[PDB]
């Protein structure tokens, strides 16, 4: 679970959404 919250969010800020991590990785919420 190489989860990195703070880079989950800055990639989504890269479509304008949040970003979770789903239990081993990262993916961006829908709006």
């Amino acid at each position: 679970a190489f989860c990195n919250l703070r880079r989950c969010e800055l990639s989504c800020r890269s479509l304008g959404l949040l970003g979770k991590c789903i239990g081993e990785k990262c993916k961006c919420v829908p709006y």
